[PDB]
């Protein structure tokens, strides 16, 4: 609905001097406006303080005086609370956010007294779930009926599938609408606003200044997710998994898309149920996906067509939604990424029997010496599917062997977790670890201390990544670019996007 989404920054410092500093920071960061959360001020002299903020703020101002009964900090007299908001408006505020519950009385009180550039936002918060379209429609109608200039609705994501309902609302409501879904599972709703008609989204000054679950930083919205480039025709892609907050696929793919000016956007997709997820997002708006634990093997089942290599491997880590009919095509870029990374580093001991284990096992077989599998659950016929061992026995096992971890052991925040005793490593010439967050896992650490050579999971990550790009865009893999992007933008550790 209308203009691209605005980026609003929540200002919650407990003093006026500090809020002024925050509004400046917001301007510096690239935000379009700021929401002054008046209920967070330790000391508050309405007339004086409000006057200051409006004056010193380099950006348009939206004032909120959130009461305890609506999840805010304000306690006390309701009329006094309302007087402040009225003051804000008459002092030059660009917007005020008034709660649905009291919006009618409030808007009536300012009848024939609203400044020229003043807009009233009426909001509703649902901390339980995301209602049906039917109920959302009714809520929109109710908010409209109060005389609101802008409809504002914040719901909670029980499942990632809930976002689609919110997109339908912001995309089809014929009134300026701010629709957001809270929680990590709703993050996508905060990023794709400009594609689905959202009037505004909230971005933080930093990872610690969050006013609601799921809010990303302004910097990430602008530089990581290329927010300004997102539009109605932009195609959406994302990494499917659980957990998914550690993934850097959104970093690399978005840079690449921008670099070649491809009209696409890549986001994190926290999926609990893969089957329902793919069902909830089958429209042409969602052109492709990457898959990690625990959906690599499951994706294979959901694809309409599977690449011979993927079928032969038994798992899919890349999905493409064919424009032609609209079906899903499964591919596997893990195999070539793992094998090449390893060979470059230069009997293979594969740790893990999941999708990554399958791929790496297959490739190790197809290219030289034979391998043996070692999974937490002994049963995971894998060793006989390509020509076995129980995890606990791995410690008990030549002197120039190769070890390849494809499990999540050691992945952040489980930094002190390793899949094998450092005493065994003494028998390996090379050790690979598919885990790339952190770059140097405990395994790789004690491996280099064990005198062996180490191959980082980033080597495999970048390789399998540019192959997905080619699959997604149909453009030749810009390999050199991906190595550059990973080096310049994907080097920081302990990052969680949620
Ligand atoms: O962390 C990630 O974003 C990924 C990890 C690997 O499993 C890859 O196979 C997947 O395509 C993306």
């Amino acid at each position: 609905v209308k203009n691209p989404s605005l980026i609003c920054a929540p200002v919650m410092a407990d003093s006026i001097d500090k809020m002024v500093i925050e509004t400046s920071k917001a301007h510096e960061l690239g935000a379009d406006l700021v929401e002054i959360r008046l209920d967070w001020l330790k000391d508050f002299n309405p007339l004086e303080d409000l006057k200051t903020i409006i004056k010193k703020s380099p950006l348009p101002t939206l004032f909120t005086y959130r009461p305890k009964w609506e999840g805010g900090q304000y306690e006390g007299d309701e009329n006094e609370r309302r007087d402040v908001l009225r003051l804000a408006m008459e002092l030059g505020a660009d917007y005020i956010d008034v709660e649905l519950q009291v919006a009618s009385e409030f808007i009536k009180s300012i009848d024939g007294k609203k400044p020229g550039k003043f807009k009233v936002i009426v909001s509703s918060h649902n901390y339980q779930n995301t209602p049906s379209v039917e109920d959302l429609d009714g809520l929109v109608a109710r908010i409209q009926q109060t005389g609101a200039d802008i409809v504002k609705i914040a719901t909670t994501a029980v499942d990632i599938a809930d976002v689609a309902r919110m997109f339908h609302i912001t995309s089809k409501a014929q009134v300026p609408t701010i629709g957001l879904v809270m929680g990590e599972r709703g993050l996508m709703s905060r990023i794709l606003c400009s594609k689905f008609g959202g009037y505004l989204t909230f971005g933080t000054l930093d990872s610690s200044k969050v006013s609601a679950p799921g809010q990303p930083t302004i910097k990430d919205l602008l530089d990581l997710y290329n927010f300004r480039r997102i539009g109605p025709d932009t195609k959406v892609y994302g990494i499917i998994g659980k957990p998914v907050s550690h993934s850097k696929s959104p970093i690399v793919h978005n840079q690449a898309f921008k670099s070649v000016d491809f009209n696409g956007v890549y986001v994190h997709l926290l999926v609990d149920n893969l089957v329902s997820f793919l069902q909830a997002y089958s429209s042409s708006d969602f052109a492709g996906f990457s898959c990690t634990i625990p959906h690599k093997e499951a994706a294979l089942q959901c694809c309409d067509e599977v690449d011979p290599l993927a079928k032969s491997i038994g798992a899919v880590n890349t999905i493409l939604r064919r424009k032609s009919d609209g079906k899903l095509l499964g591919y596997n870029t893990d195999c070539i990424g793992s094998i090449s990374a390893i060979e470059d580093g230069l009997t293979v001991v594969v740790i893990g029997a999941g999708g990554a284990g399958k791929a790496l096992a297959y490739g190790a077989k197809e290219k030289g010496a034979k391998v043996v599998i070692a999974n937490r659950t002994y049963e995971r016929e894998l060793a006989e599917a390509i020509g076995a061992l129980s995890l606990t026995d791995l410690d008990n096992y030549e002197d120039g062997m190769v070890l390849a971890n494809t499990t999540s052991m050691g992945m952040q925040p489980n930094v002190e977790e390793t899949p094998i005793s450092k005493d065994a490593l003494k028998h390996y010439a090379l050790v690979f670890d598919a885990v790339y967050t952190p770059r140097i896992t405990r395994l790789l650490r004690e491996a280099e201390e064990s005198g062996a050579i180490t191959v980082s999971g980033s080597e495999m990550f970048v390789r399998q990544a540019y192959e997905q790009f080619e699959i997604f865009t149909g453009l030749p893999a810009p390999k050199e670019l991906y190595w550059q992007i990973m080096s310049k933008y994907g080097s920081r550790e302990n990052l969680y996007f949620q």
